[PDB]
This record gives C-alpha cells, sequence and structure tokens, in this order.
C-alpha cells in the first residue's frame, strides 16, 4: 500500500496519456482512481490511462491494461501502443527495441525505431460489410449512402472498430462538425462510427480529420488514419506507405494489401512527470 | 532546467501552481501556452506563479495567466489556491497574508477548517460603472429581451453581472436567456449572467453564463454578484452560502460601501515536474 503513485503523462500526436510503471510499483489501481484521476477539471485530466505490468504470460515483454477516463477498459483510437513503447524504452524497464506486449485483444508487436518513433503492428482490415458492422447489399470499395437529403460516398473498413472514409477536396473546410455526427449515428452503422475526412495530396501523402465516434473530432485517430488510408488504396487514391497529417501530427500508414496487417508509426512525447496520493 | 509545479482546482477551476520565490526561471508567454494545452500539455485553466513582492510589507505576489497568454487581473479561485499553496509549501506560516496582484493589494485568510477568505472589494451598484444602461440605480430593472420581459439585478465586482431570480437552478434556461442576455445591447461590454434559487434567507443555488465563456461552473465573481443582488433585494442576508456547480461557497457581506468577503476550498491535485 504505497503512499504515492509516480506517473507519465505522455501523448500521442494530442492524445494524452497517464502512464504508471507498475512493475515497480505495487499498487491495485480502482476503478475510482481512473475516474477521479480522468477528470480534467478536479484531476489529473487525461484521453485514457494506461498500465504497465509484468507478462502475465511467457514469452512476452509486458502486459498493458487502457482504460478511457470513465473506466471502461476501451481504447478506441489505439495510440497508447507508441506511449507504452516510448515509456518502458524511457524508464529503462527494457532495451529492446522489438517489444511483445500481451494487451486484452492479445498480442502487440512494435519496433522502436532510431529516429524515436514507434511502428505498431495494428493487424488486417476487415472490408466485409456486415463485420465492420454497416448495411449494405454487398462488398464494395465504396457505398453510396443517403445523409438528410446529402447523398454521400462513403468506404467502409473496421480496425477491430467501425471507420466510414469519405473524400474532401479540402479537409479545413471540410463538414467534419456538420456530416461526422450525423454519420456517425446514421442507421447504417448499427454500432456507429468513426467518420474520416480524407484529403489526397498525391498517393503517398493525404490530410485527415476524423469525428470519433462518442467524443467528436479529435487531434489524431490512429485506426482511423489505418482505415483511411486502406480505403484509399482499396481506391487506387494511395499507395503504400501513405504519411498522413492529422490535426495532431503526421503518422506513416503501411498495407501491403487484403489480409496483410496495418502498420502505423508515429511519435509519442513526454509532457511531465507527476506524483499523486492514494 | 527542471521546474517543479503543483496542480490545484478551486472548485473545478484548474490552476499550475508555480513557486518562482525558491525557483529562478524566465517563464515567457511561448511556455505559458504549450503548458496549458490539454492535448500536448500539462492541461489547465490559468497558470498562478508566485513571486516575490516588491513591498516588505506585503508577503507575496502572483500573477495568474490564461492558458491563451494573457494576463488576468482579479481571480478568487486563484487567491484561495495561492494561499493553500503557500501556507503547504511552507513558505509562510501566517493564516492572514496579504499578496499583490495585478489589481491591487489584497488580504486573504486561511480559517481553521482549510478554507481560505477572500477580501472582493465592494460591489459598485450604479449603472454607469457596471455598465448597465438604466434610467436611476434600482434595485432590479425590467429588461425587453426578444420579445420576453425579464427581471434582472446589475452588479459590479470589478466586471459586469445581471442576476436573475429563478425557482428551480436546474430547470433555469441557462444556455437559452443565458447568451441573449449577455450581449443585449443595455449591457455595453456584455455581461456575466447568473440564475440564482433562493433556499432560504442565508442558503442558495446558483448557475453562470459567463461572458465569452459560457456555462463556467466555478464563477466566483458571480457568486459574490448573485450574493449581493439577493440581499439588496431582501430575498438574502448575509452571510450566504452559494451552491455552484463546483461546490460551495460562503458570502459575507455587510452592504453598501463595504467588502464582499468570498469564502472556499482550494484542493491539492498533484506535484509535478517539467522541463522548461
Amino acid at each position: 500500500s504505497a503512499m504515492l503513485l509516480r506517473f507519465t503523462k505522455m501523448h500521442g500526436l494530442g492524445n494524452d496519456f497517464m502512464v504508471l510503471d507498475l512493475v515497480s510499483q505495487h499498487a491495485h489501481v480502482q476503478p475510482k482512481h481512473v475516474k477521479l484521476w480522468g477528470d480534467r477539471n478536479t484531476g489529473v485530466g487525461f484521453d485514457q490511462l494506461l498500465i504497465v505490468e509484468a507478462p502475465s504470460s511467457p514469452d512476452v515483454d509486458f502486459r498493458y491494461r487502457i482504460f478511457n477516463a470513465d473506466g471502461s477498459e476501451v481504447e478506441q483510437c489505439g495510440n497508447g501502443a507508441r506511449c507504452f513503447a516510448r515509456f518502458v524504452q524511457d524508464k529503462r524497464l527494457t532495451v529492446k527495441k522489438s517489444i511483445r506486449v500481451e494487451t486484452k485483444g492479445g498480442i502487440i508487436e512494435l519496433n522502436i525505431r532510431p529516429d524515436g518513433q514507434v511502428t505498431v503492428d495494428m493487424g488486417p482490415p476487415r472490408l466485409a460489410p456486415a463485420e465492420i458492422p454497416f448495411q449494405a447489399e454487398r462488398e464494395a470499395l465504396s457505398y453510396e449512402i443517403e445523409v438528410n437529403g446529402q447523398r454521400v460516398e462513403l468506404a467502409a473498413v473496421s480496425m477491430g472498430n467501425p471507420h466510414g472514409v469519405l473524400r474532401v477536396e479540402n479537409v479545413d473546410s471540410a463538414p467534419v462538425h456538420s456530416l461526422g455526427p450525423q454519420l456517425e449515428v446514421h442507421p447504417r452503422f448499427p454500432k456507429k462510427a468513426n467518420i474520416g475526412f480524407l484529403q489526397v495530396l498525391d498517393p503517398h501523402h493525404a490530410r485527415l480529420r476524423v469525428w470519433e465516434r462518442g467524443v467528436g473530432e479529435t487531434q489524431a485517430c490512429g485506426t482511423g488514419a489505418c482505415a483511411a488510408a486502406v480505403a484509399g488504396i482499396r481506391q487506387g487514391w494511395l499507395q503504400s506507405p501513405v504519411q498522413i497529417d492529422l490535426p495532431g501530427g503526421r503518422l506513416h500508414i503501411e498495407w501491403a494489401g487484403p489480409g496483410q496487417p496495418v502498420m502505423m508509426t508515429g511519435p509519442a512525447v513526454r509532457v511531465y512527470e507527476g506524483q499523486v496520493r492514494l
């Protein structure tokens, strides 16, 4: 029963994390704590809490768990892996550059690069509409959808959560805050969807804004960047590798095509070191 | 170099607090912007810097900065965090503190229960001072606003306030009427709009539409204005407990020309270290 817990505040392109080393510290963090610490007015303030633990499994380097500020063990945009990797390196918990980490969904493989960015294996995309889930007659590269009188062409992709991706001529003037929420809860998305607005600059470079399910516009949705790159490659607009500029900064997406994993590379930054009493 | 800071809040108005008496650092607008960002920084509503006073007859100086860089002149929540900060970091052993601020020297008192009492100064009630367009000073004014009629009190605590009485703050039209009255042409410089529910002469609930901000949850000057408005109109009697969304304040006011004394909490959240 420690007096206090040491933590590091980190962010991956503006998605901000409270990170805890529970390898070296012993404590049982209760849901109560997640909710107290997550509050931006009266707490530390974070999008997610990331807890690093000893591998409860062999041939794995670490375990981690991710909680949102409301206490639930959900991680929509999948950027926490990069903060984890930079954290265990920065805190000298490992000298490995290729790290295998046990997570809720399975095993994440990641690699820390010499320039300090982190490449994360995000798994293959799911493209069959009913699996996304999305209502359509058959799998297609693009779907026509009627949204309160507007006909939109939307690609639908799952990175483990549902995404719809629409191409825009101009990401800065795109209707993110108007059409985002209309598509997010469209009946054809029975579990709702993250909605990406994708501006193609050339086959290897795009700009992206994402309306995140349940949240609104975010600085950098990793799985959204993955989905948008996949959607653009499938339609021939993009070719791997794709540099994707988000409001929070730049991600690099690699995808060799159907059935192959999407690889996401980007930065993760330390903001400050903190101590919070239990 | 590595700077120590403390995160505090007063009724959910959250502060990064820096002791630059014991630490030597040149903090420039660029740092305030970087640290104040909620996505990439510490995250705060305001940065409070504690520094050495210019007068040896004053205990401390502080400066308060918004996340966007601009400096604040008076901030009741910040004064309460400042007081508990200098006490708990052992920078003073006094309970009655005088501090140099951008708006003059203010007197603070740390109570035995750990809350802090701030001298907020007297209210200004004449319309020209608010500023508020009115024929004469009055306890309340009837306003025609977009086909509606509203009765509000107008008070200045250094900034303008309009205060409306409501039967229940939870059903008050804070998001509807708030912005309509905020920019009403009879408030030349806009106004903070308070919605006041009287429980008894000594107890009330409040919600505040802050000008150029919206519903704020922790507007201490709004609580002062609402208590003053209610006391002048006889619905309340000093001292008044004011329940805001962020928590409870206690207001004392002896009447016209006398300062409003505001008492509330200040809470330490965590300790941090940031590279400058």
